[PDB]
């Protein structure tokens, strides 16, 4: 989930 956020932005 942390990565999901990072990548989306």
């Amino acid at each position: 989930l942390a990565a999901a956020l990072a990548q989306a932005l």
